[PDB]
């Protein structure tokens, strides 16, 4: 079904972006835990369209930080780690029927899955260092924190709880593990180049690539938003 090829409209990050973007030799779909974006049809579009259009596919799902986010807007820890493995394991679920459907390998993980993998914790290093010594990038960081946040309590009908700075400085312990996957997805992984394809726009990469930041994306990595349009 040629609907199922065009079933997203890409709107790069940057032109090197695009440039990976029509490479197709990868894509990383990311999957944001406590958000109402990803329900079971929605996740199968993704997998469809990017399957029929990319050399590789592989999901990213939330690692163990993804708990922060529950634990910032009041849940306490054993609730929220218990939220998020059922979280974690719908995704997976949904994740895997859309790939096995259409022949594709099961390439799933976590941004957790990679505490030996030397690209990942080197670059969360960088990550965390200029999080404490730039406060610009902080700043980011911080407001990524925010988005998070807002939308977790969103899609859980919190929006009655004020967002303190103790709150973002504790689900920002999210944002800094996954951002490597934003910054150096390709080489954490193996592929020669990727674009990690979310929904939304990425405003502290579009600072990064407005060379803002010591933080740079990897020349091989890139950036795109999907959209759906009639
Ligand atoms: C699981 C990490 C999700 C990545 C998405 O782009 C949202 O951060």
């Amino acid at each position: 079904q040629q609907v199922i090829k065009d079933l997203f409209y890409v709107v790069p990050l940057s032109r090197n972006c695009e440039k990976i973007y029509k490479n197709k030799t990868h894509i990383l779909l990311g999957i944001s835990p406590f958000n109402s974006k990803f329900s079971q049809n929605y996740i199968h579009q993704l997998i469809d369209w990017s399957s029929k259009n990319f050399k590789n596919v592989t999901v990213l799902l939330a690692g163990d930080e993804a708990k922060n986010l529950l634990e910032a807007l009041g849940t306490p820890t054993t609730k929220a780690e218990r939220k998020v493995r059922k979280e974690i394991r719908r995704h997976f679920r949904f994740s895997e029927e859309a790939l096995r459907k259409n022949g594709r390998e099961i390439d799933i993980y976590t941004f957790s899955d990679f505490k030996n993998n030397k690209i990942y914790n080197e670059v969360y290093q960088n990550v965390i260092y200029y999080f404490e010594k730039d406060e610009k990038f902080r700043k980011s960081c911080l407001a990524m924190s925010h988005d998070a946040l807002s939308s977790a309590a969103k899609s859980l009908n919190m929006e009655d709880i004020e967002i303190t700075d103790n709150m973002l400085f504790h689900a920002v312990k999210y944002v800094l593990a996954e951002l490597p996957f934003f910054l150096s997805g390709a080489s954490i992984l193996g592929y020669k180049e990727s674009v990690l394809a979310y929904h939304r726009p990425w405003k502290l990469g579009e600072k990064i690539k407005n060379s803002e930041f010591y933080i740079k994306m990897s020349d091989n990595q890139g950036y795109i938003i999907l959209k759906q349009i009639n």
